């Protein structure tokens, strides 16, 4: 996958899957497939819910734990954009870079932030690309629009 998942996100997708296993009777359906995919804010298109589903009830015949679960639902967690994941949940992520709570993420914020996603440091020259990257209003910091555009297409 694109970076490795958070505690939070495991949490998010063991909820999905008790829902998937609770529904999957033999195979799965793509309603139902479709439906916990919501359940870990995802809106999945109908070719997303015929692939998987075929995957799963094919291939997999069927039995997918929750290992084979994180393989196939991971990424598309992973890929949920901004107009999926709802204001209140934004603000939250945003409030976990922004640690002193000042509603602005520091250079040295972003850094830690960076650090923890992905799992190991970040160089002093890349956080300096990412911030010229991001920075709309030339200030050096980030806000929350600018933020959320950082996960936004
Ligand atoms: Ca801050
Ligand atoms: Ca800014």
């Amino acid at each position: 996958m694109d970076r490795s998942l958070r505690p939070e996100e495991i949490e998010e997708l063991r909820e999905a899957f008790r829902e998937f296993d609770k529904d999957k009777d033999g195979y799965i359906n793509c309603r139902d497939l479709g439906n916990c995919m919501r359940t870990m804010g995802y809106m999945p298109t109908e070719m997303e819910l015929i692939e998987l589903s075929q995957q799963i009830n094919m291939n997999l015949g069927g039995h997918v734990d929750f290992d084979d679960f994180v393989e196939l639902m991971g990424p598309k967690l992973l890929a949920e954009t901004a107009d999926m994941i709802g204001v209140k949940e934004l603000r939250d992520a945003f409030r976990e870079f922004d640690t002193n709570g000042d509603g602005e993420i520091s250079t040295s914020e972003l850094r830690e932030a960076m650090r923890k996603l992905l799992g190991h440091q970040v160089g002093h020259r890349d956080i300096e690309e990412i911030i010229r990257d991001v920075d709309l209003n030339g200030d050096g910091r980030v806000d929350f629009e600018e933020f959320v555009r950082m996960m936004s297409r």
